[PDB]
């Protein structure tokens, strides 16, 4: 493990977008971008599992737009992950 | 900041799924789950820009599930996308 | 009593949206709406295959499709026809 | 100049698919196909609104939907009607 934090991956994407005059796409434009990326993942999941490198890369593509979305709206995905994990966190002492 | 690495967040989800007899959804079923979560995100984005923090988390969870299912490390994924966007221009 | 045409189905949706001051969602907002409905379909496909509820969720996506098409003066009969043309091979045996 | 009914459009797709040994994709595979086409629609909506290419990509989405519907013996005219009934108001003035 190197190992990169979620905070750093977000900083890394923020640094890349920061160079452009355009900046982040508007949230609704982002949502279209995500739908587009998800389609490319769907295509690839269907190709390999329907009726590691390509499918690995299409996840990264989706993850990038997600980070963009999250950065655009000042959302920290580590926090986001934690609130989901807390929702699944059972009150059962045996687990 | 703690701060949590991508590998840790993936390990964390794998430990959660690992307790069930079922384990992971098959990839095509995952893809359906992912389409489902994306719609919930779309709803929230439209509502606020026509909750987001949580619905992004929800989509991220399914992503991690998908990646774990196929033994894919999302740090490597992120890196190979960053390499693609990385320009050979000395000025940038 | 007899089958409804795609043109009429579009006219029907246009008549319904026509009564509102706001009218059609902008194309990018429609796409968000369409993504939302697709998720509900996905949910229901997963539920039954991972009857009536799935029939309804297809209706929901079809409605937003029609809204999208109407919004951009696109006729879905014509759209469907270019797809059929794209697939209809020049093979005499088929 | 017909014009074409939804039932016929579905019959037309069923006849096209009916020639192949493989037949219809399973519902979960269909859903993946549909997610794929939606992305291509999204791409095209973003390009022009972030138009003839949108007409084609709407068609492609409509095709997979027809496939989906045929696959599960669902009539899309019926589906459309339940959605219209859902929005049908009990208001006498509308
Ligand atoms: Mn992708
Ligand atoms: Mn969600
Ligand atoms: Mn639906
Ligand atoms: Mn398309």
């Amino acid at each position: 493990m190197e190992a990169k934090t979620m905070k750093d991956m977000q900083k890394e994407v923020d640094a890349y977008i920061g160079q452009f005059k355009e900046g982040y796409f508007s949230p609704l434009a982002m949502m279209a971008r995500l739908t587009e990326e998800m389609g490319e993942l769907a295509r690839e999941v269907n190709h390999y599992y329907g009726e590691e490198r390509s499918i690995e890369e299409e996840l990264g593509d989706v993850l990038f737009v997600m980070i963009c979305m999250a950065n655009s709206l000042n959302i920290d995905l580590e926090t986001a992950h934690n609130i989901v994990m807390n929702k699944f966190n059972t009150r059962d002492k045996d687990r």
